[PDB]
C-alpha cells in the first residue's frame, strides 16, 4: 500500500457526494467515514512514506 484512510478529519476532501454508499466510495478508491460530523462521507487517502 501507499494510500492509507488515516486523515484528520479537517484535511479530509470530498471524493463523494451527498448519499454516497461505501460501494460507490470504493470504486473511486477513496475512503470512508461516516461516523464524524461536519466532513465528507467519502474523502481521498492520504499518501504514506
Amino acid at each position: 500500500q501507499t494510500e492509507t484512510c488515516t486523515v484528520a478529519p479537517r484535511e479530509r476532501q470530498n471524493c463523494g457526494f451527498p448519499g454516497v454508499t461505501p460501494s460507490q466510495c470504493a470504486n473511486k478508491g477513496c475512503c470512508f467515514d461516516d461516523t464524524v460530523r461536519g466532513v465528507p462521507w467519502c474523502f481521498y487517502p492520504n499518501t504514506i512514506l
